[PDB]
């Protein structure tokens, strides 16, 4: 039961949409008159609407994407429109297409990418998580914020070894707390007008806060865009001790906390960019041979479905659905190996 205020606005932001001539977002491109109205009259569960999906693209038109999703359920409802989208987006997963089961493969096959540190300044590998049960940021209600960070603040209170650190909520965070941590490059901060526009940045702060160890090797942002951004990384190309370190924290969450996760999209995320394994995988790097060379240089990037990002760069999976999460990290490391192998046979 969608109420006639809401489509009165899904009327007038589809309307919207049509008169831009000049929009290209993938809203845009596959929210024709069939899909919105396969969709307009749809509600989840939870209360979730077409519009809790499509406003930040309608109000924001120079979105790329312009679509996010206000729970878990609203992929598969909402699916005549997330469908295309995510088809797009990610090059060829369509409809009919299935994303594996979770697979961290075999860490021992993992290596460090440099073991000299004579080219990689620092690897990262960050991933996302939707808590099971609650709505996305889109529609969290200010109860739902407390209760979460209550749960997750406890959860990250428990960790030991590695793992072991501090939480600190933004609800009440001094201005040298605030420091240190910019310094460190850990905090976030109010979101964008297309996260505003999602309304994924309402009763700000409640609920949103910072977790990493005492080595800072690890970092959890709670509530910045998914219900839990968790991140492991060091200076140098071990990504092996990286990658196990930020299995063992996804692996210590789920045992007290289940995440939303589809039988073919892979684990739900509030962008739709980030779907599948979610993981994103990278290292800090400067190739200054095969910069001046740069034609070598995205053969590889191609080859290994690398992302290219002076003479340092930052370079990352690009695939996130269809291919494992072992899959997606062993494709970072074989690709970033095969570049320092070019490089250092390079002039
Ligand atoms: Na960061």
């Amino acid at each position: 039961m969608v109420d006639q205020a809401t489509l009165d606005k899904l009327e007038a932001g589809f309307k919207k949409l049509q008169d831009a001539t000049d929009c290209k977002s993938l809203l845009k491109k596959y929210l024709n008159r069939e899909v919105f109205d396969q969709c307009k009259s749809l509600k989840t569960a939870l209360g979730a609407t077409l519009l809790d999906c499509i406003q930040s693209g309608v109000e924001n038109l120079d979105s790329g994407v312009g679509i996010y999703a206000p729970d878990a359920e609203a992929y598969t409802l909402f699916a005549p429109i997330f469908n295309p989208i995510i088809e797009d987006y990610h090059e060829g997963f369509k409809p009919t297409d299935k994303h594996p089961p979770t697979d961290f493969g075999d860490i021992n096959t993992i290596v460090n990418v440099d073991p000299s540190g004579k080219y990689v300044v620092s690897t990262h590998v960050r991933c996302g998580r939707s808590l099971k049960g609650y709505p996305f940021n889109p529609c969290l209600t200010e109860a739902n914020y407390k209760e979460m960070e209550d749960k997750v603040s406890a959860i990250f209170g428990t960790f030991e070894g590695e793992l072991k650190g501090k939480y600190y909520p933004l609800t009440g965070m001094d201005k040298a707390t605030q420091q240190q941590l910019i310094d460190d490059h850990f905090l976030f901060k109010e979101g964008d007008r297309f996260l505003q526009a999602a309304n994924a940045c309402r009763y700000w702060p409640t609920g949103r806060g910072i977790y990493h160890n005492d080595a800072k090797t690890f970092l959890v942002w709670v509530n910045e865009e998914d219900h839990l951004r968790i991140i492991s990384m060091q200076k140098g190309g071990d990504l092996k001790t990286i990658f196990q370190r930020l299995v063992n924290a996804v692996n210590t969450i789920e045992s007290k906390l289940p995440f939303s996760r589809d039988d073919r999209l892979g684990f739900l995320t509030f962008c739709p960019t980030n779907l599948g394994t979610t993981i994103r995988a990278s290292v800090h790097i400067a190739l200054p041979k095969l910069a001046k060379d740069k034609k070598q240089l995205e053969a590889i990037a191609a080859k290994f479905n690398l992302q290219v990002r002076g003479g340092v760069y930052d370079i990352s999976n690009k695939r996130r659905m269809g291919l494992t999460e072992y899959q997606a990290v062993k494709e970072m490391q074989d690709g970033i190996l095969e570049m320092i192998k070019m490089e250092e046979a390079a002039p």
